[PDB]
C-alpha cells in the first residue's frame, strides 16, 4: 500500500513554504537549501524514498507553461516537525557558465526554489517513484552511497533509523541493523547536514558508519580527486562481504557517473571469490535490494 500520484501535474497541490535554510557554509561552493512546506488541509501522504515534482512559475522560450522538476524528498513520513504537516527538499541552485557565450547561466526551478521566501504558495505533484523504498525490517543492513544532493532520500532513511523523535513516533521501526553512508561533495562546508550526521554516528557507533569522499581537500592514491568510487574501491571486500548478506539493502543517488567505478571495484572484490559481479548484481536488482536513483 504505497501511495502515488495524490496530486496530478494538471492539479497540483499548493502549499506555503514554513521556510528556506542554507546548508552551505561559508567557504563552500554555490547555494544548496533545505526548504519545507506546509500540507496541512491537503492529504498530500508520502514515504521514505520517494520524489515530488515542483512546477515553477512562468513559460519556456516555447510559449508553453514550465514543466514539472523531480526533487527527492528530504524528510520521513511524519516531516521534519514530526507531526504529519510538512514535506522538506534539499535543493541546489544550478549554475553554469554557457558554452557559446561564456554567460553565467541559472536553472528556472532551482533558482525560484532556492530563493523562495516563507509564506509563498508552491505546485507540488506526487509523490512518486517506488524504487528507492526502504525495507520494513530493523533487522535489514543499509548501504547509501550519495554525491551532492543525493543525500535527500539518504536522510529520510537515517532520520528514520535515529532520530530521537522518530524512534518514538514509529514502535514498529526500532531499527538494530548496520547503516553505512558514503558522501561525497567538495569542500567541507559543502558537506549537507554535516552536524546532524555526525550527531547519529555518535549516538550509535555500531549502527552508522560514516564515509567522506570531500573531493577537492583530498586525493585518491592515483592523484586524482577522491570520489565516491574511490571510497567504495578502498572498502571493496568488506562491501561485497555485507552486500552478500540477505538481509542487505544498497542505495545509489547522485551522479551516473558513479556507477561504472562502483561496479569495478565491485567487480573485482567478487572475482577473488569465483563470483561474476554483473550476474549477481541482476539477481539483487530483481529481489529488489539494489536501489538506484541518477539524475
Ligand atoms: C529523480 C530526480 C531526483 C532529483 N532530485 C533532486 C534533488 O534532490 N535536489 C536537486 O537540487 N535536484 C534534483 N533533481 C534535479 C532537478 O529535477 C532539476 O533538474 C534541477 O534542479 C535543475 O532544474 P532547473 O529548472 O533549475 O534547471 P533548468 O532551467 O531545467 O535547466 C536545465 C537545462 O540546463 C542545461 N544545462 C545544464 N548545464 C549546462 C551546460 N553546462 N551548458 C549548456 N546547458 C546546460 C541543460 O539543457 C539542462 O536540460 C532531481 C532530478 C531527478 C530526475
Ligand atoms: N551530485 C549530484 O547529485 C548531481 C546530479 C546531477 C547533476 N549534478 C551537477 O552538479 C551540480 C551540483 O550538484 P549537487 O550539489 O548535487 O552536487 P555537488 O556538491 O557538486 O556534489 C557533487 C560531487 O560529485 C563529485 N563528482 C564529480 N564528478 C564525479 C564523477 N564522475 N564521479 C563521482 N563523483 C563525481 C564532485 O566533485 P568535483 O566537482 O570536485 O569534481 C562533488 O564532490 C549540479 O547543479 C549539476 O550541474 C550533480
Amino acid at each position: 500500500d504505497v501511495p502515488v500520484n495524490l496530486y496530478r501535474p494538471n492539479a497540483p497541490f499548493i502549499g506555503k513554504v514554513i521556510s528556506n535554510e542554507p546548508l552551505v557554509k561559508e567557504g563552500g561552493i554555490g547555494i544548496v537549501q533545505h526548504i519545507k512546506f506546509d500540507l496541512t488541509g491537503g492529504n498530500l501522504k508520502y514515504i521514505e524514498g520517494q520524489s515530488i515534482g515542483i512546477i515553477p512559475p512562468g513559460v519556456d522560450k516555447n510559449g508553453k507553461p514550465e514543466k514539472l522538476r523531480l526533487y527527492a524528498i528530504a524528510s520521513t513520513r511524519h516531516g521534519d516537525d514530526v507531526d504529519d504537516k510538512t514535506i522538506s527538499l534539499c535543493v541546489r541552485q544550478l549554475e553554469y557558465k554557457h558554452p557559446e557565450s561564456g554567460e553565467t547561466v541559472y536553472g528556472v526551478c532551482s533558482t525560484y526554489l532556492t530563493h523562495i521566501e516563507p509564506g509563498s504558495e508552491v505546485k507540488i505533484t506526487g509523490p512518486v517513484g517506488k524504487e528507492m523504498l526502504l525495507p520494513d525490517d530493523p533487522e535489514a543492513n543499509v548501504i547509501m552511497l550519495a554525491t551532492g544532493t543525493g543525500i535527500a532520500p539518504m536522510r529520510t532513511y537515517l532520520w528514520r533509523m535515529f532520530k530521537d523523535a522518530e524512534r518514538a513516533a514509529n514502535p514498529e521501526y526500532q531499527f538494530k541493523g548496520f547503516s553505512w553512508l558514503v558522501f561525497g561533495v567538495p569542500t567541507t562546508p559543502n558537506i549537507l547536514y554535516k552536524e546532524e550526521l555526525e550527531e547519529i554516528q555518535q549516538k550509535y557507533p555500531d549502527n552508522f558508519r560514516l564515509t567522506y569522499a570531500i573531493s577537492r581537500e583530498q586525493k585518491n592514491p592515483q592523484g586524482g580527486r577522491m570520489y565516491i568510487q574511490d571510497r567504495v574501491a578502498e572498502h571493496a571486500d568488506e562491501l561485497w562481504q555485507l552486500i552478500k548478506n540477505e538481509k542487505t539493502h544498497t542505495y545509489i543517488c547522485g551522479l551516473r557517473g558513479m556507477e561504472e567505478g562502483i561496479d569495478a571495484a565491485l567487480s573485482a572484490a567478487a572475482a577473488k571469490e569465483g563470483v561474476t559481479w554483473s550476474d549477481y548484481q541482476k539477481d539483487l536488482k530483481k529481489a529488489g535490494r539494489w536501489h538506484v536513483e541518477t539524475y
